[PDB]
């Protein structure tokens, strides 16, 4: 059956992306696009400068894009997916959610409203449960289907947590969490960063150290607000760093278990190649059935070599060994694929398809 | 002026050696070694010159010679070695069993409990070892005893040149981390490094862990042998990779001291700012008085920005704040010129003159 998709903020790099995907798939119908008064009335192909070095079918080209208001063709749609900028999310979104409509979003905006879930699917698709009980109650006693959001983690974010969540479900808590990343252009001029290095990416780390520790979190008695892991439980630090590299984020990440004593290597290692995310066992048709690939070679991930090999993998995941700090460290290569905005927004939909939510 | 010999004169190493002598008048180049298949050839046919700034022509003709303590290299009142690991410990044994004055860049000699692992703008006090011994031999024999001082790599010296003012004012540090963003200056072709980053340097992050400790070390009662800091008392974690950028080693790093509580955010950088390195205070020409350069940018250092304008400093230091798992963390910027091989031999060498021990 097909869902009918919208996508807010259409025209910008992530919006793209959005429908690039959607374009092909089978489950999904793009109906309504939504960008500013400089591009409502184009064709998209005429709204959008593109930047995706993919081309895009015709029938997408010439649809027309509209105003972002809950209206018309976007008051038909069964999903609405955002790519909007910050400046204007928080208004817009909002009014959809009052319209009574499903939002997945990109927008940083309400990442961190207590009753948004801010979902990584591959890591934490059981927050959505929250939205899940709001809706079905709501439903069950008759009324009108309330509307809301689910937000959407940063491919940094993503990366990060992807491989921490099989080792949380088997060794229990990590208490410390250390990350330095080498992130991807993909504005950053040739200017700024060609033959050079930017260790700063403004908002970067706060992002990654708050983030993570909702996402790993868990939710208040009530069942209404989610409660992030405490600082006095986790610690996170990060340093984020901007390198001459077109595609593929590496992290250079360190972790200690609270429960003592640490396992061994390869049981890490196998508890990692084994993981299968709750998303493929609900059976949703963009989800990986394993999430990390393990790599052996002392010199991998490497983001040119190991770019496509594993893009249907979340993450790509090497040099796992004892560590001297806390326990292990690896280095973990991200997958825009699977767990960029776009990937990461298509898939929340198919888990809010399956479990019946829109 | 003081005759220098250098080992392994062909290789990098070797390069940054000579170039860096022939603008030094304290020194005369009075022997280049090299393989059998260099000796009896001039500097220039028997070297592919790697560098970016020229030889003087005079330089260029001086014929290497084998790498034997024979001739010239008899009559050098220090002999700097850039030999490949693999050999170089029968040569620098042979140098040193003929009496002379040897300092190397080779690991080779490097955990010996009796010989100096000298960054100069660290802990030049170590050199004192090898002084006491020098002194010994003359009140016995009238002759010097020949030795031999190891240079730690660019990137080990990088990481210890701002942990030794605050270690000097706040005590001992216990905990350490380092994430390298490594500059290519086996060695590193661009099709390896363009568009790319490599998570791994054979070697580096052993090295990196290992030397610090000996580094920030003491010296045993009797004033004969190193006293490396236990592991239990400075956990030391590195995480070295390889990006495109010619010149500038990033290293993001952080650290707790031992010594609780913890020095404010305002302390650190005016310790930093304010070190002036004891090479420094000792007279020594190449050595750098303001030590440390402390930038207050948001996004600085970076590599292609700071590395001319930064040059005559051991290192530049940014973003320093406090960190959420140890106490603080910053980013770290080398100068190749200072604190790599070739820049720390000859300051090693400036200290020996100066302390008489030539
Ligand atoms: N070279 C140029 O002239 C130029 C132009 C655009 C972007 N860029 C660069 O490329 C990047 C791409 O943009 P982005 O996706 O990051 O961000 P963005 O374009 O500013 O915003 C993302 C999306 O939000 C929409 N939007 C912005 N303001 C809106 C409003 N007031 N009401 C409704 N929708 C609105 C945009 O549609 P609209 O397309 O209608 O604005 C776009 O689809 C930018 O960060 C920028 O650096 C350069």
């Amino acid at each position: 059956s097909v869902k009918k998709a919208g996508v807010l903020g259409a025209t910008g790099s992530v919006g793209q992306r959005f429908i690039l995907l959607l374009s092909k798939h089978p489950e999904f119908e793009i109906h309504a696009l939504g960008a500013s008064s400089r591009s409502a009335g184009k064709k998209y192909k005429d709204a959008a400068s593109w930047k995706q070095t993919e081309t895009l079918p015709e029938t997408e080209q010439d649809i027309v894009v509209q105003e972002c208001k809950p209206e018309g063709n976007f008051l038909e749609c069964d999903v609405v997916f955002s790519g909007l900028d910050a400046d204007v999310a928080g208004d817009i979104e909002k009014s959809f959610v009052e319209a009574g409509l499903a939002v997945v979003s990109n927008a940083k905006n309400y990442r961190r409203e207590k009753d948004v879930p801010l979902v990584v699917p591959i890591v934490n698709p059981e927050h959505i449960d929250v939205v899940e009980n709001k809706v079905k109650q709501a439903v069950s006693k008759g009324g009108k289907k309330p509307g809301f959001i689910i937000c959407i983690s940063n491919c940094s974010t993503a990366g990060l947590v992807a491989p921490l969540k099989p080792l949380v479900e088997k060794f229990g808590p990590i208490d410390a969490l250390t990350t330095t990343t080498l992130q991807a252009i993909s504005g950053v001029s040739g200017m700024d960063i060609l033959d050079n290095i930017v260790p700063y990416i403004s908002g970067e780390e706060d992002k990654l150290e708050w983030e993570t520790k909702k996402i790993l979190g868990g939710v208040n008695a009530e069942g209404t607000e989610f409660v992030p892991i405490p600082e006095s439980e986790m610690k996170v630090s990060a340093q984020c760093n901007r390198v001459p590299v077109i595609d593929g984020h590496t992290e250079c990440i360190s972790l200690r278990f609270a429960n003592r004593p640490a396992p061994s290597v390869e049981d890490v290692k196998q508890c990692l190649r084994e993981y299968e995310c709750a998303a493929s066992k609900l059976g949703c048709h963009s989800a990986p059935k394993q999430t990390i690939h393990v790599l052996d070679q002392p010199d991998r991930p490497q983001p040119r070599l190991d770019r496509d090999r594993d893009s249907g993998y979340g993450v790509s995941v090497g040099r796992i060994r004892e560590d001297s700090l806390l326990d292990f460290k690896m280095v973990v290569l991200s997958h825009n694929t699977i767990i960029g905005a776009a990937g990461a927004g298509i898939l929340i939909a198919e888990i809010l398809k399956a479990k019946n939510i829109i």
